[PDB]
This record gives C-alpha cells, sequence and structure tokens, in this order.
C-alpha cells in the first residue's frame, strides 16, 4: 500500500460524510484508491469520472449522495463519493486539505 492509497484510507476513514475516495490519471487510469474500494467498484467510478471529463473540478449531486472531482496537479483528479446528505463544504474542505498533503 503507497502512501497515496494510506492518505485516501485515511480520508475515508476520518470523514463520516465520504464513503470512498480514488485518484485518476489524466488518461483515466485509477493511480490510487481507499483500501476498502473494490476494483470493480473504483474502476466504474472511474468510467463516470471519465466520462463527466469527455463532456477543473465537478460536483453532481444525486439522491445517492454526491460524486465529487478536483484536480489533483496537472496529471491527475482526486475523485470521492459521498453518503446521502453529507456537507458539500466539509467535504470540499477535506479534499482541499488533502491535495494540500499530497
Amino acid at each position: 500500500h503507497s502512501q497515496l492509497d494510506q492518505l485516501l484510507t485515511g480520508l475515508v476513514d476520518r470523514v463520516a460524510e465520504v464513503d470512498h475516495a480514488v485518484v485518476l490519471s489524466e488518461d483515466g487510469l485509477v493511480v490510487s484508491k481507499s483500501t476498502g474500494f473494490l476494483r470493480d467498484d473504483a474502476e466504474r467510478l472511474a468510467a463516470t469520472a471519465s466520462g463527466l471529463m469527455s463532456l477543473r473540478q465537478a460536483l453532481i449531486e444525486m439522491g445517492k449522495g454526491y460524486l465529487i472531482l478536483t484536480a489533483a496537479g496537472p496529471g491527475a483528479h482526486l475523485v470521492v463519493l459521498t453518503r446521502q446528505g453529507a456537507d458539500v463544504g466539509v467535504v470540499a474542505y477535506q479534499m482541499n486539505m488533502l491535495v494540500k498533503k499530497i
């Protein structure tokens, strides 16, 4: 488990609002994921995020919760899935602090 994997797993563990997290390369490759996020589920999130960016940041609210995406430097994006009713401000702050730590 890489340092980035531990950071992502740490975000998910500490933040009640955050269910899963991945970091995707410019090409859509999963570079890192929270350790309790299965490869099938992570790549499903990756396929969604890559579709989003074919259509920098994005925030999509649904019934489920939110999908939030932000830049993690010029070559990658951090992508998070929240639980239902999460405070977006809290999650965005946590993600911004994570990107800083990387």
